[PDB]
């Protein structure tokens, strides 16, 4: 069946990764359900370099210290993204 394409699902879980990071309220497990649904998507060439900015994001976290899951997660992620990209 159809089903929604990479860089549409990658609107939410962008967002999640930062309401997740939210100051105010931030929630590991947030970030930890975008981070594996992210880490499993197709974000090769043709997605990343349309969304460099979320490659931003995941630069961040990979070093987050409030906890330390987000880290192991977000760099679980982002490393598999360099194995789709160029």
């Amino acid at each position: 069946a159809a089903s929604p394409s990479v860089e549409e699902k990658l609107q939410k879980l962008h967002s999640e990764i930062k309401f997740a990071l939210k100051v105010d309220s931030p929630d590991v497990k947030r970030c930890l359900n975008a981070l594996e649904e992210l880490g499993t998507l197709q974000v090769t060439s043709q997605i990343l370099q349309k969304n460099t900015d979320v490659v931003a994001t995941l630069k961040k976290i990979r070093r987050y210290k409030a906890n330390k899951d987000v880290m192991e997660k977000a760099a679980e992620v982002y490393t598999r993204l360099k194995s789709r990209g160029s």
